[PDB]
């Protein structure tokens, strides 16, 4: 436990740890939501609305009048910052808990008011200290058990950055790890928070696909065995019928669900796997109440629920 480097202990942390935010960023008729508009802040309103009821939630924007439709929710935040994309886990800070204080990381991403809205946010709102990270890095391309381990895809950070062992070392050195796990195989920006997750300290949810005509069935059926050798225990999250946007193929998941406090948001798609997810991850999660949001409309911009959040955890700063 008690390990030190260049000066710090580091733990990292685990999306089910308390927080005090949920953050997001709000499609505005500016970015690529323009035909969908009042579609997709629709799916936010419900999203939103599903989330305050557990913890606060910040949602970032770049004129007040954005904020008008979540106006009458309950622990609902507002934070003037201009933007265009949503998927703040693309972009967001993320939180490490370093010498016993948490600690946010701001790693390269690849730009511009996305990497600005980090900085105002930290120097306006929270009035924190930001440690910038020189390292290309995507929230939604790591996962962590919260003992060390990290489950990551081969794909992801190999691609964006300079062997493998010595980025291996890196991010053990970043994140405080003992162990990576990096995914060969399986798909659905390459991001593991697409297909597995941990859910707890042991257990990883995982995409898979039963029928053997689909594409996925063999990339899912390899990533399956991958994850056999690993120990960890294994719960199944068998994708949903092809979806389409106007001839296009939508990479809908279950993997991209969202812990947030006493509760797992899981993306609902409306088809009979929302109900058999449901009720095995509620089942695996005894003190969670698992809540599907309509996550349809998310994915016309190829992502979800995940993809579109990031969490701020609850400690002393
Ligand atoms: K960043």
């Amino acid at each position: 436990e008690n390990l030190y480097f260049q000066g710090h202990m580091i733990k990292s942390i685990p999306e089910w740890s308390e927080q005090e935010y949920l953050m997001l960023s709000l499609p505005h008729e500016k970015s690529d939501w323009n035909p969908y508009l009042e579609e997709i802040l629709q799916s936010y309103k419900e999203f939103v609305k599903v989330v305050s009821e557990f913890q606060k939630v910040l949602l970032i924007a770049p004129k007040q009048s954005d904020f008008e439709n979540f106006k009458d929710i309950k622990n609902v935040e507002f934070f003037k910052c201009d933007t265009n994309d949503t998927w703040i886990r693309d972009f967001g800070a993320i939180d490490i808990v370093e010498n016993g204080r948490l600690k946010a990381l701001d790693f390269t991403f690849n730009s511009e008011l996305d990497n600005a809205v980090n900085s105002k946010l930290f120097k306006e709102k929270f009035k924190e200290e930001l440690k910038k990270v020189d390292f290309i890095l995507e929230g939604g391309s790591i996962d962590f058990n919260g003992e060390g381990v990290m489950l990551t895809s081969s794909h992801c950070l190999l691609n964006e950055n300079l062997n493998k062992t010595q980025i291996d070392t890196k991010l053990k050195e970043i994140f405080g790890l003992k162990q990576i796990i990096w995914l060969e195989n399986g798909f659905i920006d390459h991001h593991i928070d697409t297909l597995a997750r941990f859910i707890d300290k042991n257990t990883i949810a995982h995409c898979i696909c039963e029928d053997e005509e689909d594409e996925h069935y063999l990339p899912l059926q390899k990533m399956k065995e991958e994850l056999k050798k690993t120990g960890f225990d294994l719960l199944e999250l068998p994708i949903p019928k092809p979806l389409y946007y106007e001839e296009r193929r939508l990479g809908a998941t279950y993997a991209n669900f969202v812990f947030i406090n006493n509760a797992l948001i899981v993306p609902f798609y409306k088809d009979k796997n929302d109900e058999i997810i449901a009720k095995r991850l509620s089942k695996a999660l005894p003190n969670h109440k698992i809540i599907g949001v309509d996550a349809r409309v998310f994915l016309r911009q190829n992502g979800s629920l995940h993809c579109s959040c990031q969490n701020r955890f609850k400690g002393l700063r």
